[PDB]
């Protein structure tokens, strides 16, 4: 006997031993007579057009993949539900925080972020978590990553940081003359790497490692007063980490390490869970907060800003079909309901388009109808007609003009947006010397031990050696900038590392 | 008070006076405020990109449309069902035809050749006349036009064929010499150009046309026997036309004349219905047939292979919403239950492929998956698994590979296709000089009398003057090699024509 | 003889007469020994799969359409150039005004609005007038109308009146109650209503109209100031119009009136050409300006801001291959060059999204590499990378990040925009009361005369008589807000139309 | 110093150090002012829509990625050219071997099979060897593999391999039920999973493995006289495999093994060449060979058909973008010049219609027009138009039907296909039973010293021990009826293995 995956096929047998087979059929529904053998002029003679069966199911399988994502493209998914535990209403009007209790059906998909389709899971990478709420109020994406932070600040350097970390646009291979010549000239990436090159930059699995919203987002009551939050979800499980050497064995011994971890967890009853906190910050902090309140390299710290328990999000159900239920999820952080609004936050303005757009290119216009990503506990109802691949009545004959006399859909008041007021001019305002290492030198000190500390310059240096002196020299500044012994660390083993 | 057809939106909101308008919301089923004002700084201010709501509408507005219909684009639908009366169980064992009585529903597509999608209804074209049967055994497409036969006989021709017919590539125009130069360097569209500029070659609607197949199908009984046959479906509402003076005036004053027509009649209850009837020509019929008895320029006449009822087609619902159920469907010609097969009809074998084809472009890999392209009244088995906009389970988690020991769907032996014999060279054989003329001499002759014959030729010499003169002459000679006064007429006319 | 469109077939042969035919080829470049004659086992054999010619040919056939733009799809292409006549360089810096005398080439595309691919020229609506200017500092695309205003000044109402102004979605027909509610719920639109069912609502030819950017915009001189401008050019042909009766008669006799007029013009010599104009408003103007001078159904009266002239446009030839060079161009209103920059206007700031958001899916995500399309007189260098159909070298091993130590593009600082101060509340202010009837009352009085009176209201009740009661005594209400005899008038006529 | 593949961006900002650097420009030319802020209100202020700098950019990376290759996902590219070597055109026309010395630009791309874009070179796999020959009678592609032989022998089975090699529907992880439960119940695999797990089923990289067409090809020389052939191309490096150990090593240490060898090698003048040869079988020696001679499962000895030389394939040139000149090639068995034909193998035959079909998906319907698809040593002239992203003039005005008397391009009689008999029942022919033992027990003892059996043995032990027991038992029986000690081997160390 074996793990509960490898006897998929086995159980999806024993669960249909009492039926009979279905008919095999094409497209259309018509019953294939023999689908072993083509229909030729003669046993060694060419084949037919006449044989549909054949060009019915080829012309299918060449059509069977879609692009994969731009970035997370290796991903995990299962499909569980969050449970309110606490009361913060005061703060959000969502109807998923409605009462203590009330449960909300969620999807969540794993991934790193580099890797493309056949990459290994144990590696060194951040690590999507995106929750998708199934909420009365429409669907609520929750796109995070398993950090509260992020490398950089602006969405106009977002492409060039994908570019860096995948392959040379010549050569098709990982470059760290890209990677590290991108960050060595952006310090803002400090903190973040600091966090990557750490004992969790490889999980163990996907069941041992934090979410966070990392954005500031913004929260508005009842009363229509609004206040500015973080998102933490923190595993039940504890924190456990892979060291580099068990986890580069995994990464030939099973490269879907972390796939095979979540699926036989809940195959075994044993159900993954999170808890959901909350930070929050009134306008006034904001104003008065020392750093950006809204820059995806700060951290609000936990003294000032502690975490506010909501609920549970716990996992306990597998996906039936992987690419009908995992593949094709779309999360758009552009779906929020009344009561959850985004912040200024340069990155997360960039996403607010950046997610629909490549969405309706991946998957297509219509990728809203897919199941997965329906608001099924919604009544979607608008004046948006056509597209393609259209599955439902497409709203049938209700008027598809707005205002109209014939009493189609209408605007609820209630659910318009926080009023805020912002002065300024117009002009694109430089954000790269805003600060760069006060948070990562808390981080260093304050946070890591000096046994982590060592193990941190050692993957720095190990990855950061095969780039040019130049790019060494400069990265070593920087990490100078945050500590004279973060940087003098690395540049002692880089020293050995260049012979 | 007017037509039912104007009066769609009013009766929408009077089937809905009772309940209350739903919440517009967005594709993600977040409700919003307000949809009539964007969200901007001050009054007099720029865009934000936060209003996501103008985002999400706008985005699917951008992807309203799909590439329409290479052929037959303009197009008028509805839907209703088959009853059997006769029992033609001898020839063919197709559920569909199983006993006296059992329904089948349909849906039909009428639709014009050349025009795009804002064309006229009211022109001289042919009729398609699509027919989707939803058969146990799978959808059965009867994919026929309002003509037993057509221009050609073998599909490498056809892209040429509906280049002609359509717009210059350089002016976009409508140019007589590309439609003549063809005609006249392919005499075999003789038989088919003389139906087109007849009386029938504008019907008056959709309601007063005959239906054909065209092709020579096969049919095939339970013991395996099997007979080739022709599929006529007539009008029970009798042969109407319209005159050249009154179709051009509809042209401008409804160039949506059939579709509204078809919709008026059904919703006042008056519907349509046809007589489907089969011609059956026997295998050694088949090897003594004067002519090629596949040859989709010539026809059964009537006298040797008389017309065998079958049952009746109906149409008595229209579609609720036009793109979800019209525009989006789907017919293919290799859409054949047991029972039905092809014949080796050059054309029809091109067709097989070529439906199929253009459908994973126009509508996707997935389009099948369209409820009204779906064969829901099948169960839909085997081995395809993923591609753009999966819209099911997928199948699950069922076994993906064939053959399997996990009980995975089988193929059903009785689903085999008749058994033929062929013998000879495999090369392009020459059909260009198969008998252009004998069926149109007797269509000219002992078909139209003294007043059809004179407008079939003044409708011609109408079109063929805009040709330069050596296109004309070659043209005048075709139709003299048919009857000589036939050519006299045209060219008695042509002379005027040029002053 | 015929006119010069008809003779192109004609002309590309005489063009010819001195080569020898090109060898016919597969797509993949292999010759073909026959393509008239499929090939068969035996003469009355089935087809087969070897038969690739048949397959290479059929298969693109099937793939020749593409979606048609959402709107404008009819449409009417040709190319020439853009000459400075006078000096307005203290307004813009853009190169395209540098010096008088240069020349810029241009590509022009005329459209109506609703209609789809099919239909006819000669028809009761606005007429698009795009012109894509290729500077070497890029693409500088105005596309603009044969209007100086629209219907509606916010966005998001603009798919709601395409919506109403094309078919209705159960029925696929033209509904007027579907325009006329919308219109009478939203008299904004009194004003453009105004002019459309004037005289110039069917203009005789393109080459009989004028053309307008509609939209203020911002221009930037070399010291950094600013200026809002309007684009107007106009015709040097003269305006001239069609009577409904003679543009009825043109719809069935030659739908693509337009279409033929603009290539005989051109082929004869008789190049049609504009003469541009701007007007100008200083930043202190629009403070003072009665209305809200970023509001598009609002003009500059001539008398407070007089044209002054910039240069000529020039048409002097015809499109080749009209797909090519036509079907595929895309207008960006986001494509503008240093020296010219958006306004404010809602109705713009929508605009900047939606072209280059539709022609990804239109065309595809690498649309911009179409020849018709390429910026081919800039030097394009950045660090996009792949897509689908990538044409050329894809800007080869540079480094595709940025910033970067490897001397890959950099930014030009003297390109930056001009900055401007904003303050107020972000929200969506409601601008649906903003004045409604002031310029429509002076449009009606001062500057049509009493024979234009008469036929503006009698074009009007005779499309909105077939709309309901209530929606023609709400529209009526809405004109007699402009002036009581306007709606008196359309009153009075209605009265006999409705018996 | 470092190798050359590393220091790609050090040569390319060195073969630039004259020139300055170009103006960062949008996709439509324009040049941009700063691109790393975005355009706010305020510095910590909301996103405008009117920064196009940040949408331009933006949308294009949203539509980064498109379909990867449903097989052969993982691949490398590099561009040669072939030499004729020595004379056989008494067999075959192709202008490919005109005369000894004709060069001919070619392109190749090695692969693995079932790994996606991001999976390991170094994994036990059969390899891609395709190569495109760019000769004046268009395109040439043999696709081959570096085997001789393949799993299967009718297309009706191929989309069930792959899915069955592939992932499972559910888990998406590598299922060994999948994967033996295919192969035992179909044994006509057994002689290429001989092949696939001895020594050679893990390659030192391309530079040092053999290519082969596998399949029977026709070859048709200047008199119409036809034989059958296959393609071996040997490599000149030597043959030269990974052990089991290294091959794991390399898999996590460098996933990109076998592309960076190559990208080294040819970066530093070891280019590496291969040597063609032919077999031929006349058409008599066909009708009396042992198995079927267009059974893919079968090779034709050297003995009875030894290897006739043809030329050289060298490769010496990179590419200077992986994405536009490599992951866009796109290979047509169909493209056959003149003088090469298809035989009737089942196999083969479904390859005809498959890769033009899946082209058109992944990449679309004018990927021909792709540079490096182009037949751009040959003139395409034909009547195939329009199309999504058509990228020159189109062919132009030219008359788009045939035949015309306007002089279009013409068909070359010459070109025209060799005519076989074929005589039979059209139906489908049971080749499940063709003797799949034979020529894989003279692999086993004659081909393979003692080490290499035990290895081979080993090596599906370690595999096969993860499937069910039922499926080991079978798999088992199906290599003892090969030979007895070959299943007793097996049957030894998969008793071991399971405890
Ligand atoms: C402006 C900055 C960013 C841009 C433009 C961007 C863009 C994208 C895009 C285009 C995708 C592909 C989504 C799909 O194909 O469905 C994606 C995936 C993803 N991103 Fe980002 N990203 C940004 C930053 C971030 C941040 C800040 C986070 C977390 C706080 C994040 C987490 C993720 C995750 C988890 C996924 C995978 C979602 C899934 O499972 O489908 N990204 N991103």
């Amino acid at each position: 006997n074996r793990d509960p995956a490898s006897d998929q096929m086995k159980h999806w047998k024993e669960q249909r031993a009492a039926q009979k087979p279905d008919v095999l059929t094409t497209g259309g529904g018509n019953p294939v007579g023999d689908k072993l053998n083509s229909l030729t002029v003669g046993p060694r003679g060419p084949l037919l057009v006449q044989d549909v069966v054949f060009t019915d199911e080829m012309a299918h399988f060449d059509r069977e993949r879609i692009p994969e994502r731009v970035v997370h493209a290796k991903g995990a998914g299962a499909f569980g539900y969050f449970e309110v535990t606490h009361d913060i209403t005061r703060y959000s009007k969502a109807k998923v925080f409605e009462h203590i209790g009330k449960r909300t059906p969620i999807a969540v998909r794993f991934s790193t972020v580099a890797g493309e389709s056949g990459s290994a899971d144990t590696v060194r990478d951040p690590r999507g978590f995106a929750v998708k709420f199934y909420t009365e109020d429409g669907n609520w994406d929750l796109v995070g990553n398993n950090t509260p932070i992020f490398f950089i600040r602006d969405a106009l350097l977002f492409p060039s940081f994908i570019h860096s970390q995948k392959r040379n646009p010549q050569t098709h291979l990982k470059d760290p003359d890209m990677v590290w010549d991108f960050w060595s000239l952006r310090p803002e990436s400090l903190h973040q790497v600091s966090f990557l090159f750490s004992d969790r930059g490889i999980p163990d699995g996907h069941r041992h490692m934090n979410g966070y919203g990392s954005h500031t987002f913004k929260l508005v009551n009842a009363n229509g007063e609004a206040v500015y939050c973080k998102f933490h979800y923190k595993t039940d499980q504890g924190i456990k980490n892979l060291s580099v050497e068990d986890a580069a064995r995994l990464a030939h011994e099973d490269p879907d390490y972390g796939l095979r971890d979540l699926f036989n967890a809940i195959a075994t009853g044993n159900y993954p869970s999170w808890t959901l906190y909350i930070q929050v910050m009134t306008f006034s902090e904001a104003e008065i907060f020392p750093f950006n309140p809204f820059d995806l390299t700060k951290v609000w710290p936990h003294g000032d800003y502690p975490l506010i328990p909501v609920g549970k999000l716990v996992l306990n159900r597998n996906p039936v079909n992987y690419f009908a239920e995992v593949e094709q999820l779309a999360f758009d952080p552009s779906n929020m309901p009344p009561g959850i609004e985004p912040s200024p936050d340069k990155m997360l303005q960039g996403r607010l388009f950046a997610y629909p757009d490549t969405h309706r290119h991946r998957l297509g216009p219509n990728y809203l109808q897919i199941p997965v990503n329906c608001p099924y506990r919604a009544r979607v109802a608008n004046y948006q007609r056509d597209g393609p691949m259209c599955m439902m009545d497409n709203q049938g004959g209700a008027p598809n003009y707005y205002p109209n006399s014939f009493s189609a859909p209408e605007h609820q008041p209630s659910a318009l947006e926080h009023r805020t007021h912002f002065s300024g001019d117009v002009q694109r305002f430089n954000s790269a010397n805003d600060d760069n290492v006060t948070q990562v030198r808390t981080f260093y000190l304050k946070v890591l031990n000096e046994e982590q500390r060592k193990r941190l310059c050692e993957n720095i240096a190990g990855h950061l050696k095969d780039a040019q002196l130049f790019i060494q020299k400069k990265a070593v500044k920087n990490f100078s900038d945050v500590h004279p012994e973060y940087g003098s660390r690395i540049q002692a083993l880089l020293d050995k590392y260049n012979e």
